[PDB]
């Protein structure tokens, strides 16, 4: 299925360090975040998407357009400039954001109730699944 709407909490989280580390968030911030269960609230309709990340330390929200390129700044995530598209590979959701950094983005995938997502930077992944609510 390609229809990931819904709120998602966070079961498992692997790797989240190595990911923000290959973006060289910094140490503090870094050692905070790492400890946190995440939210994922997915909006979705037809090919328009709006997605927030939430813990108790950060709200991050981007829209988008399957298959349409956007500049975008990211935010008070590591604060740079990149060209973002997001597409779909099969029913896998797949995000490149073309900039300083190799490899970034994310992917993510319905394997029944649940939500499976990758980020990746470098050569770091940080996977992750979200039950949905
Ligand atoms: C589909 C997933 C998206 C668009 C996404 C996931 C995770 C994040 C963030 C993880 C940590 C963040 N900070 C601001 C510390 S954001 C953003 C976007």
């Amino acid at each position: 299925t390609r229809d990931q709407n819904g709120t998602w909490e966070m079961e498992s989280n692997e790797n989240f360090e190595g990911w923000m580390k290959a973006l060289d968030i910094d140490f503090a911030t870094r050692k905070i975040a790492v400890r946190l269960t995440q939210t994922l609230v997915i909006d979705q309709d037809g090919d328009n998407f709006k997605v927030k990340s939430t813990s108790t330390f950060w709200n991050y929200d981007v829209d988008f357009t399957v298959g349409v390129e956007f500049d975008e700044y990211t935010k008070s995530l590591d604060n740079r400039h990149v060209k973002a598209l997001v597409t779909w590979e099969g029913d896998v959701l797949v995000c490149v954001q073309k900039g300083e950094k190799e490899n970034r983005g994310w992917k993510k995938w319905i394997e029944g109730d649940k939500l499976y997502e990758e980020l990746t930077c470098g050569d770091q992944v940080c996977r992750q699944v979200f039950k949905k609510k």
